[PDB]
């Protein structure tokens, strides 16, 4: 018992002016300059048009006679907009101003002027009985109560009924009308009984529950198509009427009921009345709205004629036979009554009926609006799936789904700009290791590096990641810039790459002044050019920390050696233009004037000199190792002494060929030299290619050689021919819990009906998917899939298929989103470097795992569920030990999950571990369990402890990952900060708090008394190569720069111990 | 970064469940919740739902 | 429609739960069904100092010769009222008026 | 304001919410609740101030 | 209906650009569906068969 509440009152009735105030709204409205009364918006869609009058000139007919002689003809055959603002205020006036309506003056202050009538007759110059009447008598049309306005006009005619064509809205729609209208005479309540009843059986009429003025009047149609355009119109708001009357508000739309009420009819809207007379669950709307409606509406009525279910089906039934009497619910029936009794005497439609049963939704819940949709599927559900179909999709087209893959990137500006910086740490080079070292460098040239590492090298470039939006701000330098500011980052950017011209500068900071008709070429960069301009920058930033510099002090030299003939000088001297004198030379085995073709180092005489040198000399393929050697150490040394503080480049960066650089120079020169390679963004990520920065000095170096070699290690880990390329590709096809799918992503359409059935698949292959309509009433749905197996392996540990089938079948039909127009998907993806990390993390232990003779279970600490790659087999027990994470229903389904919700604890007090048990320690024996920060010497008992028990476990692997000092420093003179950022005490890795760092020389020393067996193993090229192809992950770039760095100094060392 | 999540959503609102099965590794600064819908449920199974979330 | 912001406290805290509720009590004084939804209507009508009329508003217009005959009136259950005529040679007077339950009482 | 929830108040206070929730609230407070709403009561104003700009 | 069908598009416009006026491209003005195909090659084979060329 709700009985929701209204206020009914006629809207029409109330519009009509004063008998003595008709004049003023009339003809006098040339005091008044329109404005803001009448509504006019215009498209080019085109062409739109929709001028429309508002009140009090609204559902005012125009007579043909000042109809074309005044406006509405010429304004409208421009046609084209034009149509200027002032146009439509001034003539739209001069309209306005000649009309007037017949009518008499009267005292009485309870008088109304009829207006609808009033205005037909004078529409057709008083031509028909009815409109002369009121010539003769024009105070006729002056009436105190509603309905004694047209008893008038019977009884003084003695005709029974007069029929009056509508008024359309649109005034330059000059088209005939859709159907017409028929006012009746009929005073009381017995006289609707017997009109009503005469209705019937006549071509096409139709009524509406109750009506305006109190006086039973009718609809008559023109033809039967053209009827459904307008019982679709009514429908259509009384289905927003009782949207706010079911949960209670306030409205004020007269009438009750706008479901138009069939008489004489068809039998199309026979169907069309039933469906509209139950109130169906659109909730949401769904049904196809928007268009066409008048066509969507009659498939819904084929629905509940055998759907859905069971007295639905009864109660259309029991309306499609009948359609004659006016359906209600109950609440919505109570309205009528509320207002029988609150004013007697007023007319209401004699047939009613009154049912209880709606029953019940479904309920449904979508969208229509523009989007599109990302899904995230899980692998458990309510449901039960055992022998499927295997939902077969094809066909992609071109201008839909458009597929490419680089991938392009989109970073910033100064972070195009950055290195890192290594320093050696050897002071002694053995001379029985400086032939093992030699035949390791020898040994490896003879086969080049590995087919597979060279799958990505060639393939992507940096060319290709920047160079796309670097020639975007090229676009935004023509017209447009702000304060630019000289010497910046952004600087030499905008100098460089955008203008091909020089650059003027007012003020040092403006940008001045406009291409005026002239538009200065985009600088033609190339391969060569950008490797060399992010070197020029670290070459600043070697000399001295202070920022804000880049421009020289006057009377500097500096020579490339490239590399030649290649641009940068041109480039390197424009931007040194403005500051006095300065000279940028360049030379090569291949230049061209302005540079200079010579050889290096070239026969004796010349007299070369300058402040600083970049070598860029190598190529081009070949010659063997002794005969290449000699031409490598030749760059070196002849540039080392050509220069103060010069820059050199070497290939292989084999421990051997670094050593020999090093001997070569602190043999020659005095006070040796002081040496360091280093690696710069936008060089070609897995290139190796290093370089060498030396420095005379300042007294006697300490650590001059290499020992280990962390940045070069990268190089020694390459391999011969193998297995195969892999290479990623389409698939195209779905099998139901079935094994041994090739890496990669696939995608199609499906009909939309087994929309949902797809879905419900591809759970067992990926996690996100994406899917879009291409238009509202294709039926056609697009899917895109991505496999990953990090969730292979944690769909097929046993046989339960399960699924959710029941969650995804409630967005057929619609909102499984829509979208326009071409999108493009790539292929590689983008993750950062925090990922990647891991992903070479994980990569490691795999092999380590599957291998050994026997297992009884895998065992991680801290996580979401993750490193579940690396399980192996899968049939393999999976425990979890963390304090917080979700638990039940993934352990249910009989995965072999098992978590405790316990702390774990590293005191050596009550420890458990035995026969075969791998447990892995990431990240967990930092800092705290809440996000803290821990010491470094309350880290080391977190290895004691373990290992103390360890000791007498038999054989019980523990793997521990835990960070490597030297890092402190290693970091800080770098110039690339962006991630792996150092709080001056402490690392800061991704998010977290910071956290410190462990001393390696004390961590590896207090392990050689206590414990047994204890390898470090650092993850190498290998794993990066494996991880790449396996997700389809390209390299961050910049971030690349980060990952061959950071990788190495986090090691992860295996305690396998009996 | 500004995220959006719902069990109605649409890109570049991601669509899931609340708190959604185990993996997915949500994480932020700040969660601002407006969870709630759509009629009904009676009180036993709808405390469930409210005291979850 | 509440909201709870939590906060990870910075010690200990106090007074975590809730006694009297003050804020949440407004929710606490709803009942079920009962007499009827009041709503508020038009009359159009005056009488002569005479007891019963319904919440609301209510205005028209009369005659300028008899106007100052409903301000005599109107005083009866409003305090606030509103004229104008609309030309100066109409004759009719437009009134609204509005009904207080603080001069009703008076 | 309380720093103890007593075990005899606990299950008086379930009582007191089990009980309301069966009946929706007073049908007269719903005739303001979804009849008027702040889109309705500052859009006007926020959407005049777009001409302004 | 069926989402696995392929409009061609080569032969589709060579036959309108001429008016249909050789034997080729009037087949396709009686039976304008004979341009659908699922198959690539099946798209050709129905337009030999059906004329005898
Ligand atoms: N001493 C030397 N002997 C031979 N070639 C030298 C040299 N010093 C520099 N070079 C040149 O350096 C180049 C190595 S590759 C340089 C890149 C290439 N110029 C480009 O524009 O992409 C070789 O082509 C070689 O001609
Ligand atoms: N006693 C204990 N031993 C091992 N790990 C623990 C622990 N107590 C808590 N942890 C876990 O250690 C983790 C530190 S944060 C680790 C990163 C986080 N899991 C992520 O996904 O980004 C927490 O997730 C916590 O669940
Ligand atoms: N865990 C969860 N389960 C179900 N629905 C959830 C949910 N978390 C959020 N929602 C969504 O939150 C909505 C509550 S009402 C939200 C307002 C509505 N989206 C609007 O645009 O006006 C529900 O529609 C529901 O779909």
């Amino acid at each position: 018992m709700w009985h929701y509440t209204s206020i009914n009152n006629d809207t029409r009735v109330a519009l009509d002016p004063k008998p003595n105030q008709i004049r003023t709204i009339t003809k006098p409205n040339t005091v008044p300059q329109l404005g803001t009364d009448y509504l006019y918006t215009f498209n080019s869609q085109r062409r739109s048009h929709t001028l429309r009058l508002l009140g009090p000139f609204q559902y005012f007919n125009f007579s043909e006679t000042d109809r074309g002689h005044p406006l509405f003809r010429l304004p409208l055959k421009y046609p084209s907009k034009a149509i200027p603002a002032d146009e439509l205020i001034d003539n739209l006036h001069s309209w306005m101003r000649s009309v007037h309506l017949l009518h008499v003056r009267s005292e009485d202050n309870t008088l109304r002027y009829n207006w609808m009538l009033g205005v037909y007759a004078r529409s057709t110059n008083y031509t028909t009985p009815v409109g002369q009447l009121v010539v003769n008598a024009p105070a006729i049309l002056n009436y105190s109560n509603p309905q004694d306005a047209f008893n008038s006009v019977f009884v003084a005619l003695g005709i029974d009924y007069i029929d009056i064509p509508i008024t359309n809205s649109n005034i330059f729609d000059d088209s005939s009308t859709p159907y017409n209208v028929r006012i009746w005479h009929a005073p009381t309540m017995t006289e609707v009984n017997h009109i009503l009843a005469l209705m019937r059986k006549s071509t096409l009429v139709s009524t509406h529950s109750s009506w305006h003025w109190n006086v039973l009047h009718t609809f008559h149609y023109r033809s039967e198509s053209d009827m459904i355009d307008h019982f679709a119109a009514k429908i259509l708001e009384d289905w927003r009427q009782k949207e706010k009357l079911d949960k209670g508000a306030l409205v004020e739309a007269d009438r009750v009921i706008q479901r138009l009420i069939p008489l004489s009819s068809s039998t199309y809207v026979q169907r069309l009345a039933a469906i509209g007379a139950l109130y169906p669950n659109e909730f949401t709307e769904n049904v196809l709205d928007l268009s066409r409606l008048s066509t969507a509406l009659l498939q819904l009525s084929d629905t509940y004629y055998q759907h859905a279910n069971d007295q639905l089906r009864r109660l259309y039934r029991r309306m499609y036979n009948d359609s004659r009497t006016l359906y209600m619910t109950q609440r919505h029936q109570e309205l009528l009554l509320a207002q029988i009794t609150a004013d007697p005497n007023i007319l209401l439609y004699p047939y009613t009926y009154i049912f209880t049963t709606i029953p019940t939704s479904m309920n449904y819940i979508s969208n229509t609006g523009q989007g599109r949709i990302k899904h995230s599927l899980t692998v458990t559900g309510a449901t039960e799936h055992d022998t499927v179909a295997d939902i077969v999709l094809g066909q992609t087209g071109e201008d839909v789904i458009t597929i490419s893959m680089v991938e392009p990137m989109s970073i910033a500006v100064e972070d195009m700009y950055g290195y890192v910086l290594d320093t050696p740490t050897r002071d002694i080079w053995p001379a029985d290791e400086q032939i093992e070292q030699k035949g390791d460098a020898v040994a490896l040239y003879d086969t080049k590096t590995s087919r597979a590492l060279g799958m990505f090298n060639n393939t992507v470039r940096i060319d290709d990641l920047l160079s796309p939006l670097l020639s975007l701000v090229y676009r935004t330098y023509i017209k447009g810039d702000t304060m630019t500011m000289t010497q910046g980052s952004l600087d030499h950017l905008t100098l460089c790459a955008a203008v091909d011209s020089d650059i003027t500068f007012v003020g040092n900071r403006m940008i001045a002044p406009l291409p005026e008709g002239y538009i200065p070429k985009p600088m033609h960069r190339n391969n060569s050019t950008m490797k060399m301009l992010s070197l020029y920058v670290a070459l600043k930033k070697l000399e001295n920390f202070a920022t804000n510099s880049y421009l020289m002090a006057p009377d500097t030299s500096i020579i490339l050696l490239g590399a030649e003939r290649e641009p940068a000088v041109n480039i390197l001297r424009r931007f040194n233009r403005n500051v006095s004198n300065v000279r940028i030379i360049g030379m090569g085995d291949r230049a061209v004037e302005p540079n200079i073709r010579v050889r290096v180092p070239f026969p004796i005489d010349k007299n070369i000199s300058a402040d600083f040198i970049i070598c860029d000399i190598n190529s081009y393929e070949d010659q063997s190792f002794e005969s290449m050697f000699s031409e490598t150490i030749s760059v070196v040394t002849t540039c080392a002494s050509a220069a103060t503080r010069a820059l050199v480049k070497i290939n292989h960066p084999s421990e051997y060929m670094i050593n020999s650089v090093i001997e070569r120079l602190s043999q020659l020169g005095g006070v040796f030299y002081h040496t360091a390679l280093l690696k710069t963004a936008s060089q070609n990520p897995y290139s190796y290619e290093t370089y060498i920065y030396i420095t005379p000095i300042a007294a006697a170096v300490r650590f001059p050689f290499y020992s280990n070699s962390a940045m070069i290690n990268r190089y020694m880990t390459a391999v011969a021919d193998d297995e195969m390329p892999i290479i990623p590709s389409i698939h195209t096809v779905i099998k139901g819990h079935s094994n041994t799918y090739s890496p990669g992503l696939f995608c199609g359409c499906v009909d939309v009906q087994s929309a949902p059935l797809a879905l419900s698949q591809l759970k067992s292959y990926c996690s996100e998917a994406t899917t879009w309509r291409v238009d509202s009433d294709d039926n056609l749905v697009n899917i895109i899939a991505r496999i990953d197996p990090a969730r292979i392996a944690l769909e097929f540990r046993t046989r339960s298929n399960t699924s959710a089938y029941h969650e995804y079948q409630r967005y057929v039909p619609n909102g499984l989103g829509f979208k326009v127009r071409k999108t493009r998907e790539f292929r590689y993806m983008h993750r950062e470097v925090t990922f990647i990390h891991k992903l070479m993390m994980y990569a490691l232990i795999r092999e380590q795992i599957s291998l050994t003779e026997n297992m009884t279970q895998v065992v991680s600490i801290g996580g979401r569920n993750l490193a579940d790659i690396s399980v192996v087999p899968l049939n393999m027990k999976y425990v979890v030990i963390d304090p917080a994470t979700r638990i039940e229903t993934l352990t249910q389904e009989k995965k072999n999950i098992e978590v405790q919700s316990r702390p774990f604890q590293f005191d050596a007090a009550n420890m458990d571990l035995e026969n075969n048990s791998i447990y892995l320690f990431i990240a967990v024996i930092m800092n705290e369990p809440n996000g803290a920060a821990t010491p470094a010497r309350m880290q080391m008992d977190k290895i004691r402890n373990v290992a103390t028990a360890m000791l007498t476990r038999t054989n019980c692997v523990a793997y521990i990952s835990f960070y490597e000092a030297g890092i402190i420093t290693r970091l800080d003179q770098s110039t690339a900060h962006k991630t792996i950022r150092v709080e001056e005490g402490r690392l800061k890795v991704a998010n977290y708090v910071p956290v410190d760092t462990l001393v390696e020389a004390d961590v590896t020393l207090m392990l050689r008394d206590i414990g047994i067996t204890h390898e470090i193993i650092r993850p190498s090229t290998p794993e990066l190569i494996d991880a790449c192809s396996n997700y389809g992950i390209r390299l961050g770039s910049t971030g690349g720069a980060v990952l061959d760095v950071f990788n190495h100094y986090s090691p992860v060392i295996k305690l396998v111990r009996s």
